[PDB]
């Protein structure tokens, strides 16, 4: 299904308007995206969760329905700003202390360290290709590996602000079925105008902890790495073959952390748009053995 989930709430955060799904009552149970999704990803995932929870996903600063920032450039859309942003929206939905994360790509990042430094509110995490750790340059897929590094060099500006790349070429190019017109424009819609409307696809990979750089979000990986694999807090970690970012070492370092079932489905990195029903199954399961009724 092309439908999304849900009707979209907005709050004004900082001066800009944040968008974001919210349904029924009781503990939350949230849902995060990262690049160059939004909420929408979630959409055939988040029906299996009905009824367990307060059903949330946002979508970030600058992506989905949520408002650009102004100005916008090169300094624009890091880590620490989003970081800002979604820590301050989730303490305006207020949440409680029994959270369930749910968590993708940059979402896991930022998942991930707001459940370090909020340890005694969360009560279980799923999450599936995350970036659990900093990594190398050998542990990208040898296929994306010097796209990537071209987007980190002064050749992004043009790959993605003017030609998209990351949504017309990354985005079909890791999810195995092909997707109708319908669901790609929901992926494209915030991002149609050339320009700064794109800057956030262009910021995301330019974060990403690979070779100790960018610095700040290394050391920020390197801590909720550590603790993450030393908290009993319950985990669901949703493999999947072949898989994109958690393979390799990355994956065999996730394995070692306590209280974690796992599941494996088919998919590359939107595994959301390949395998939904056994992922929102799963997660729905694991809900169910954190919240017996
Ligand atoms: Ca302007
Ligand atoms: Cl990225």
């Amino acid at each position: 299904g092309a439908k999304p989930f849900g009707e979209k709430k907005f709050i004004e955060i900082k001066g800009r308007r944040m968008a974001y799904i919210d349904e029924g009552t009781g503990d939350p149970i949230l849902f995060q995206h990262g690049n160059p999704t939004s909420s929408y990803l979630w959409r055939n995932i988040m029906p299996h969760c009905a009824g367990l929870g307060r059903l949330i996903a946002c979508d970030l600063i600058g992506m989905g329905d949520s408002d650009k920032l102004d100005p916008s450039g090169p300094e624009r859309y890091a880590y620490a700003e989003h970081r800002d942003y979604l820590d301050a929206l989730w303490e305006a939905l207020d949440l409680g202390d029994r959270v369930v994360l749910v968590v993708h790509d940059w979402g896991s990042a930022l998942g991930f360290d707001w459940a370090r430094r909020h340890r005694e509110r969360v009560q279980g995490i799923a999450y599936m290709e995350a970036i659990a750790m900093p990594i190398e340059a050998a542990d990208l897929p040898e296929q994306d590996r010097d796209l990537f590094q071209a987007f980190r060099s002064q050749a992004g500006e043009e790959l993605v602000l003017q030609d998209n790349v990351f949504v017309e070429q990354v985005l079909p190019g890791w999810i195995l079925r092909p997707l109708s017109e319908a669901e790609m424009a929901a992926y494209r819609e915030p991002f149609l105008a050339a320009g700064e409307a794109r800057r956030p696809t262009l910021s995301w990979p330019r974060q990403l902890p690979i070779a100790g750089t960018p610095a700040d979000v290394v050391a920020i990986a390197r801590d909720y790495a550590g603790w993450l694999s030393e908290s009993p807090i319950p985990k669901l970690f949703i493999n999947a073959e072949p898989g994109a970012l958690t393979t390799g070492r990355m994956r065999d370092f996730c394995r070692t952390w306590p209280n974690q079932t796992e599941i494996t489905v088919a998919g590359a990195h939107f595994i959301q748009e390949d395998s939904p029903d056994e992922i929102g199954a799963a997660i729905a399961a694991f809900v169910r053995r954190l919240r017996p009724a």
